[PDB]
């Protein structure tokens, strides 16, 4: 007798989410003036916690901000609560349709692997629940090529990447054509730093820290060495920048230690 609406927010990658990203996550529920869905009456934000009790009428639910690091789906699904208590689905905002009863569960539009649905929960079929999924924003990897003064591949060199917020992770150079990669992927609009953790046996120290701040896209980055901007194919302090889509590659040349004589 007292009908309502709520959504649960799921994930495609399978990752469950903490409340810290849910800070960003924002959803809005609109009530339209006409069955046309063309002009809003009242629109109010709604959280994952709530149920809005809904009067018979035409309504729209759309994610306004995705949880931090997951991709935004600004689809606005469109439904109606009929005066006799039935629920019905009208489409997206970009595809308004003549209205279907939502019989148990209605699958909506796919999100990568998955598809969002409406499900009519409740004893008197009187709670309508939307399940929205969120595609994780793409990551990005860090690669190290470490070389001697003689352009021969060098191993034993170690670099630690110190994430702005997070635990540092360190790898030791392998003298391989294909270099060495950090397991710790660089997440979109995340800020990190790294230098050499320990100089290789025969070679001098390397002072410059490289600080890499990834775009919100997570498909591009800005990397600066000791605060100085560098570009792929350019070399500052014995580091060379090489970007292959999601991959960031550092080839570093090490000089041998100065050996002064007795």
């Amino acid at each position: 007798q007292q009908y309502g609406f709520q959504f649960q927010k799921k994930t495609t990658d399978g990752t469950d989410l903490s409340a810290d990203q849910l800070k960003a996550m924002q959803f809005n529920l609109t009530q339209y003036s006409d069955n046309s869905f063309q002009q809003a009456s009242k629109t109010n934000a709604i959280t994952s916690t709530d149920l809005q009790a809904l009067a018979p009428g035409y309504y729209g639910i759309q994610e306004a901000a995705a949880p931090t690091g997951y991709q935004l789906d600004g689809t606005t699904y469109l439904f109606q609560l009929t005066s006799d208590g039935q629920w019905q689905y009208h489409g997206t905002k970009d595809n308004v349709t003549s209205g279907s009863v939502i019989n148990g569960q209605q699958t909506l539009n796919p999100v990568g692997d998955k598809s969002d649905d409406f499900t009519v929960t409740g004893d008197h079929q009187q709670i309508l629940t939307l399940t929205k999924y969120d595609e994780p924003k793409p990551s990005m990897t860090l690669r190290v090529i470490k070389q001697d003064n003689q352009s021969q591949y060098l191993a034993g060199a170690a670099f630690t990447l110190q994430p702005s917020a997070g635990e540092a992770e360190t790898i030791t150079s392998s003298a391989t054509s294909e270099g060495q990669a950090f397991a710790t992927k660089l997440v979109a609009d995340g800020t990190y730093t790294m230098s050499e953790t320990k100089a290789p046996d025969g070679y001098q120290s390397n002072p410059a820290k490289i600080a890499i701040q990834v775009a919100t896209t997570g498909k591009e980055a800005t990397v600066t060495i000791d605060g100085e901007a560098l570009k792929p194919g350019e070399s500052k302090n014995g580091y060379t920048l090489a970007i292959d889509g999601s991959t960031i590659t550092l080839q570093a040349i090490n000089q041998p230690l100065a050996i002064l004589p007795l």
